[PDB]
């Protein structure tokens, strides 16, 4: 068998800064805990010009996507520009991001992000692992 039923099935969405985390954390499901195969795609440097690539149907084909960013970058048009495919830019019920904030009341994320969501990992409460904690309750999808 070649034939292929997807291209990406996982993909971890985050800032070099926590290059270690996201390839710890993605590294237990990884094991024999989700068997499935995530993948982190962070930005590259491109090769100069840049155009409007055409609908990006890949990352909608994957199943779930883990975002961890600070409340003060995430602020930045980049990332709000970027996860616009994450507000209203979406497939529907696939390649939910799981972006984790520091107790924010719309103050570093915009209000598109307004749905039955509620940002968790207020305070320093170990929000950085709580990120595996979060994409957990997806798989309740699978029950």
């Amino acid at each position: 068998s070649s034939r292929w039923s997807k291209d990406y099935d996982v993909c971890v969405c985050h800032s070099e800064e926590d290059l270690v985390a996201a390839q710890d954390l993605v590294s237990y499901l990884e094991g024999s805990t989700a068997s499935l195969r995530a993948f982190l795609q962070l930005r590259d440097a491109t090769p100069g010009g840049a155009i409007v690539s055409e609908l990006c149907q890949a990352l909608s084909s994957s199943h779930c996507r883990v975002l961890l960013i600070t409340p003060g970058f995430l602020q930045d048009p980049w990332c709000k520009y970027q996860m616009l495919q994450a507000l209203t830019e979406a497939p529907g019920a696939e390649g939910c991001t799981i972006p984790l904030l520091s107790g924010l009341s719309r103050a570093a994320y915009p209000p598109e992000l307004r749905f039955m969501y509620y940002v968790d990992g207020r305070g320093p409460d170990g929000g950085f692992r709580q990120v595996k904690e979060a994409v957990m309750r997806y798989l309740q999808t699978l029950s």
